[PDB]
């Protein structure tokens, strides 16, 4: 079964690997085991004879990230999420409707769009803090409260008043919530591997669609994200259907909700920890210079340290652990060739723990730089680099800047939380994010 060019191979049984996943075993240790015993950063896990090739050598990142869809294809490997977004909507939109739709989305999230996003995000953060952090001091779940701030501020930024009246952020976040109710690794991993349907979350879509479809008529009967998606064309002259606009609105809120929530929480948890006083003080040296009301230029271009804070949070504990493609034509990676039919993967989690690229990788050090160019991949790279990355950072950084200007925070355990590997998109353990707020003097 070997070819003169293939990477080293580690056989596993499906049960044995199934067991590792179901039981939420640290996936970093398993991949680091493999990287060492096979003495290669590029290596294959043969599951049921089912080849998964990992680009775990940060010097080889571009070999994963740069090829076109026709060579390394995202479609086949994410097709299981189709019920999430709908049948002809993203990874399920046939060629070339997938790239066309992602690009429409991308175009709704450029820096020309962000106009008054910042004041809008500050007002929502301050409404929240005013409604929820009312006392001189009080106890909260930081993970839960960041997620609220993330949905509220996202919807305020992206949605018009008709939308926010019919579908409030609370509602939105429930509907989103009961979808990744069926995207746990323990349940998805095996049908993802076999090529089996997603094992409830199509009921939540049909609720949204009906709701949006009403909103959508109300408007055509009578410049936000919805309105921009509604104006989108396509190469062939036709526009997106209701079903496609709903699906891309979902893909959007879905993509950014859990990832940004988690990044904000890790950032705040590191910063508040007594051993990171130096950084919190550094953070203040930067943000104490600014007025009550921030602008785009303030947050995007005059907070380099806040940004390092966010970036290193995603570096140490990236929320998307692993990014995949189907190899459609064999591809050169390092001194190996990765054959047609392989699943090829590149893992932020694995590369962000490479000792050369990120020495002492468990130390959250905001002043760190990658020691191998392009080793950091928390938002991916190349053809499929994240296109909400700028909105994400504008959002998280404004929240950090707004929350730390008014409050101090005590973490109510001794150590920063354990990541919890039981969810698809990975964050700190919920019960471990209990925190005391203290209103500034
Ligand atoms: C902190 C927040 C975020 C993180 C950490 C993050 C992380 C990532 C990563 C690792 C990828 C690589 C995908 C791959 O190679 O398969 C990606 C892509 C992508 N992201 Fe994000 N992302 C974030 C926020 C968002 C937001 C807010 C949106 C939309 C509103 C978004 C939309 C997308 C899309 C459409 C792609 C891939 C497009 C394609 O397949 O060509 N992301 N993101
Ligand atoms: O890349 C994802 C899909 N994915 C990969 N593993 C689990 N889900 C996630 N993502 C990207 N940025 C933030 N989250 C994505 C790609 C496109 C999309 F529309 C949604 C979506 F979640």
């Amino acid at each position: 079964t070997t070819r003169p060019t293939d990477p080293p191979v580690y056989p596993v049984t499906v049960p044995f690997l199934g067991h590792i996943v179901q039981f939420g075993k640290n996936p970093l240790e398993f991949m680091q085991r493999c990287k060492r015993d096979l003495k290669s950063g590029v290596f294959t896990i043969s599951i049921g004879g089912q080849r998964v090739t990992i680009v775990g050598d940060p010097h080889e990142h571009s070999r994963f990230f740069s090829p076109r869809n026709e060579i390394l294809s995202p479609r086949e490997v994410y097709t299981i999420m189709t019920p999430v977004f709908g049948e002809g909507v993203a990874y399920a939109a046939p060629y070339p409707r997938m790239r066309e739709q992602l690009n429409f989305l991308a175009e709704e999230l450029t820096i020309a769009k962000f106009q008054n996003f910042v004041p809008a995000i500050q007002h929502e953060v301050r409404k929240f803090m005013a409604e929820n952090w009312k006392e001189d001091e009080g106890v909260i779940n930081l993970l839960e409260d960041c997620g609220a701030m993330i949905i509220n501020t996202a919807c305020q930024c992206l949605f018009g008043e008709d939308l926010r009246k019919r579908l409030n952020a609370r509602h939105f976040a429930q509907l989103l919530s009961k979808m990744e109710s069926s995207l746990i690794p323990a349940a998805v991993f095996m049908p993802w591997l076999l090529r089996l349907p997603l094992p409830r979350c199509r009921e939540a879509r049909a609720e949204l669609q009906k709701i949006l479809g009403e909103i959508i008529v109300a408007r055509e009967k009578e410049s936000d994200l919805l309105g921009g998606l509604l104006k989108a064309v396509y190469r062939d002259g036709t526009r997106m259907s209701l079903h496609e606009v709903c699906g891309m609105i979902v893909a959007a809120m879905f993509a950014g909700q859990h990832t940004s929530t988690i990044t904000t929480s890790w950032s705040m948890l590191h910063l508040m920890h007594p051993k990171n006083k130096k950084w919190l003080d550094k953070l203040h040296k930067e943000i104490d210079e600014f007025p009550a009301q921030l602008n785009y230029d303030n947050v995007m271009d005059e907070m380099p340290f806040a940004e390092r804070c966010v970036r290193e949070s995603i570096r140490r504990d990236p929320p998307l652990l692993m990014v995949m493609r189907m190899v459609k034509a064999e591809v050169k990676v390092g001194s190996y060739v990765v054959p047609k039919g392989d699943i090829i993967a590149c893992s932020p989690l694995l590369s962000h723990h490479d000792e050369e690229a990120f020495p002492n990788p468990r130390l959250w050090d905001p002043e760190r730089d990658e020691k191998v160019d392009g080793a950091f991949i928390g938002f991916g790279a190349g053809v499929h680099k994240c296109i909400g990355q700028k909105f994400a950072l504008l959002q998280v950084k404004t929240i950090l800047a707004t929350a730390f200007r008014e409050y101090d925070f005590q973490l109510l355990r001794d150590e920063v939380p354990d990541p919890d590997y039981h969810t698809m998109v990975v964050g700190p353990t919920l019960n471990q994010c209990l925190v005391k707020y203290t209103r500034k003097k």
